[PDB]
């Protein structure tokens, strides 16, 4: 089975919401980074540069948490995906580690960027209830756990944003995210 | 051909260096940040979130540096890939957006994070060439354009670092890296 390596309050835990929602089985591997496990030999083989969360899947490793989504979204896939089905999906990975993040959660730039990344994604939402439309996707796993940290750990809401407040709202009161993230 | 959406000292230009190093034809439009036409409805129908780069390829139209880089290196590819040797190319890419962007650019994290990543840099590249090995591929397109920058905007050098700083003077005498980024 996956083995997925964590930690307590890291993005381990958007790795286990998407294993919830695919109900697949996996091995949780603590890596002690109080302790500095995950700066020593044995974890540095598995991601070189020390950080969680990283898989093995048999003898293949992988690392960077948008990645691991990427990978277990298209193991899972049944219908044959082109390369323009999976760049739409790349980019919103993209955007919800980077673009999204940053925009967030650094205090430099949050004032200028939070409001006009809220904006945008109000148009998207109140046109649609997912991020690609009528159907829940590991994009709204990349997007929404991002969304989900901001009461979280800026302790700010999206009262001035509706579609947004619904649609992490809907994210939360999923059974596979109260069963991760939330629990 | 593809349309790339660009600007000038931005990460379009490490778009203009993946296509020039596949020796692909482009159409560059530039994109007057200065003058908010990012801002304005014809853009942000092709990125909400009104940032370059972006490209169009016919219909298709894709944002995020990292997602473009990702498909564009997939339609050059002339062996089919499995989910396994595109997640390791998709891990170096979110890398390079996310973890290696914000060790060495924000001033907060810099003094923690900037050597333990160019420590493991420094130990992938005094084994290897390149990135992936002894082939140059998108992957260092990706971080390499991010190490490059360090003396652009951080006025540090990778003294240090002889196999970083050897790989960065690789790539920065590239002809499709003048033809781009140095241009
Ligand atoms: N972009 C990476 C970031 C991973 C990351 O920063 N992980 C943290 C915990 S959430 C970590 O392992 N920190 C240990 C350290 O930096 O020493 C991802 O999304 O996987
Ligand atoms: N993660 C995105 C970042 C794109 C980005 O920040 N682009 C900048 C220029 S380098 C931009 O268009 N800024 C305009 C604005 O923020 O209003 C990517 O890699 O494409």
């Amino acid at each position: 089975m996956i083995k997925l390596y964590g930690a307590p309050q890291t993005r381990a835990s958007i790795i286990q919401w998407y294993l919830e929602e695919l109900s697949l089985p996996y091995e949780f591997v603590n890596v002690n980074l109080k302790e500095g496990e995950h700066r020593q030999a044995p974890y540095l083989a598995i991601n070189p540069f020390g950080k969680v969360p990283a898989i093995a899947d048999g003898n293949f490793h992988l690392w960077e948490s948008g990645a691991i989504l990427l990978y277990l979204a298209e193991k899972a896939s049944t219908i044959p995906a082109d390369a323009q089905a999976r760049a739409l999906v790349n980019q919103w990975i993209l955007f919800a580690n980077s673009t999204l993040a940053n925009g967030l959660f650094i205090e430099a730039v949050r004032e200028k960027e939070m409001p006009r990344l809220l904006q945008s994604l109000e148009k998207i939402l109140g046109r649609s209830p997912f991020i690609l439309g009528e159907k829940f996707s590991v994009v709204d796993v990349a997007v929404g756990s991002i969304l989900a940290y901001v009461p979280i750990m800026l302790k700010l809401n999206f009262d001035d944003y509706p579609a947004v407040a619904a649609y992490v709202q809907g994210l939360v009161q999923r059974p596979a995210f109260q069963a991760s993230i939330g629990a």
